[PDB]
């Protein structure tokens, strides 16, 4: 149950969302909701060093 998140912008104030299953992330990303990519990140464990959805691997978690 790898949970993730996505931030439209790359600021320290930008609103953060995407607290859905890694699967739900692939949908939005694959669907086209993020044509320019988003600041994808994992909820737990929380850390840092964001990564563009277009630079993350959605075939090594679920």
């Amino acid at each position: 149950d790898v949970m993730w998140e996505y931030k439209w912008e790359n600021t320290g104030d930008a609103e953060l969302y995407g607290p859905f299953t890694s699967a739900q992330m692939q949908t939005w990303v694959s669907e086209g909701y993020f044509p320019d990519g988003v600041y994808c990140r994992k909820l737990d464990p929380p850390g840092g060093q964001f990564y563009n959805s277009k630079r993350i691997d959605f075939d090594l978690y679920t």
